[PDB]
């Protein structure tokens, strides 16, 4: 195959899959939900139309903003690495 220097958004959001590791983004508007201090998450619902659900180890799950409107408010865990394929 072919390949050369990598760089593109949307690239989360390859990895943002029910199971995953996951924690707080730049985007994060929102108070402290995962309760405190400030703990990773883990993915529960894959991401549609640009959004995705997490179930929080705190004790809660809901719906953050992706990309539907160009905001990545979730990203990959501090130290995740995509899942091996072969």
């Amino acid at each position: 195959g072919s390949s050369g220097s990598s760089g593109v958004r949307s690239q989360v959001l390859k990895y943002m899959v029910p199971g995953a590791r996951v924690i707080r983004g730049l985007d994060w508007k929102w108070r402290d939900q995962d309760g405190s201090p400030q703990g990773e998450g883990t993915v529960t619902g894959e991401l549609h139309n640009g959004w995705i659900d997490v179930t929080w180890d705190a004790g809660g799950s809901n719906s953050y903003r992706m990309g539907a409107e160009g905001k990545f408010d979730l990203k990959l865990a501090p130290g995740y690495s995509g899942p091996s394929s072969g």
